[PDB]
């Protein structure tokens, strides 16, 4: 009856894909069979941003993508990236799910997309070749960030100029000992084998990997309310499920990094200092994330849930 092409940029063992499959099987269920989802993983249909454009005009019906690749089309989505907005996944879940509706009011006007669910795949934790348990421990460290304003300004707010570098340079830079550490999820430190070149991990909470499960707003509207309400449900559940898949993969990654001789210090002893420094930056991001009216509303909602 109806066919949903769903794009994403990861391989099939990723919680992203697993999330996709759940959405697939769940869609088949609530529409009895009137709707089928086909998954196109691993960037088969293009880049995450290109594909986002495909959704605008209806070419491709769905995708899971990193919030950062959506922002260029839909700035309002950038409120999902405010530094230190959440300190835990559970808290984050609650705050985002409160954002979805009003956020969707802006996603549709800006990019002809609607979020069926907001995914997250863990915090960008700090790795180092020495323990960092307080702000002062950051001093003198060369930490690479990806070339974005939020990462760059946050680390600066914390007393060090981070090194904006390309992903591909990060490992070699570590191995050659020409930088001191970096920040990514626990999963990356495993996949990238960062334990061969790093000794410590501190669980800062300035950033998570977030990404909407988007439906095209055209494809969505074309559908009979029977189809719509089913996709709305399958999506929230596929994400709740994927969120849980990620958590598990994270506990597993952790237990393994430790088996590979890394020390996991949990949060910073003086975390409220990191949070404070990061949170004061917020008004400096309003313009790149949809404007002060939306940013502040977004902030109002997030904090209320907290």
């Amino acid at each position: 009856d109806y066919t949903i092409r769903l794009s994403h940029g990861d391989n099939e063992s990723n919680p992203t894909h697993l999330t996709a499959v759940k959405f697939q099987e769940l869609v088949k269920e609530y529409t009895e069979g009137k709707a089928e989802v086909q998954i196109f993983p691993s960037n088969s249909l293009g880049t995450e941003t290109e594909v986002a454009q495909a959704l605008r005009m209806g070419s491709i019906e769905a995708e899971i993508l990193y919030t950062g690749n959506l922002v260029p089309l839909a700035p309002s989505a950038g409120v999902l990236m405010l530094p230190y907005a959440y300190t835990s996944t559970e808290q984050a879940h609650k705050a985002m799910d409160a954002l979805i509706d009003p956020l969707n009011e802006r996603l549709t006007k800006e990019a002809g997309v609607r979020a069926l669910g907001l995914m997250e795949k863990g915090f960008r934790v700090l790795t180092t070749n020495k323990p960092v348990t307080t702000l002062e421990d950051l001093k003198g460290l060369k930490i690479r960030v990806s070339p974005n304003d939020i990462a760059i300004k946050t680390f600066r707010a914390w007393g060090i100029e981070p090194l904006p570098m390309d992903w591909a340079e990060v490992f070699p830079a570590l191995q050659q000992r020409v930088i001191d550490g970096q920040e990514n999820p626990y999963t990356t430190a495993i996949s990238s084998r960062f334990f061969e070149v790093q000794s410590d991990i501190t669980e800062i909470h300035y950033m998570m990997w977030t990404g909407p499960l988007l439906i095209s707003e055209r494809a969505f509207q074309k559908y009979p309310e029977d189809i719509q309400q089913a996709l709305l449900r399958a999506g929230r559940e596929a994400v709740d499920y994927g969120r849980q898949v990620s958590a598990e993969l994270t506990e597993q990654s952790k237990a393994e990094l430790v088996k590979n001789d890394m020390t996991l210090h949990g949060a910073p002893k003086d975390e409220e200092k990191w949070e404070a420094a990061a949170a004061a930056l917020w008004p400096e991001f309003y313009d790149q994330i949809g404007g002060e009216e939306w940013a502040t509303q977004a902030i109002e909602i997030i904090k209320a849930t907290e």
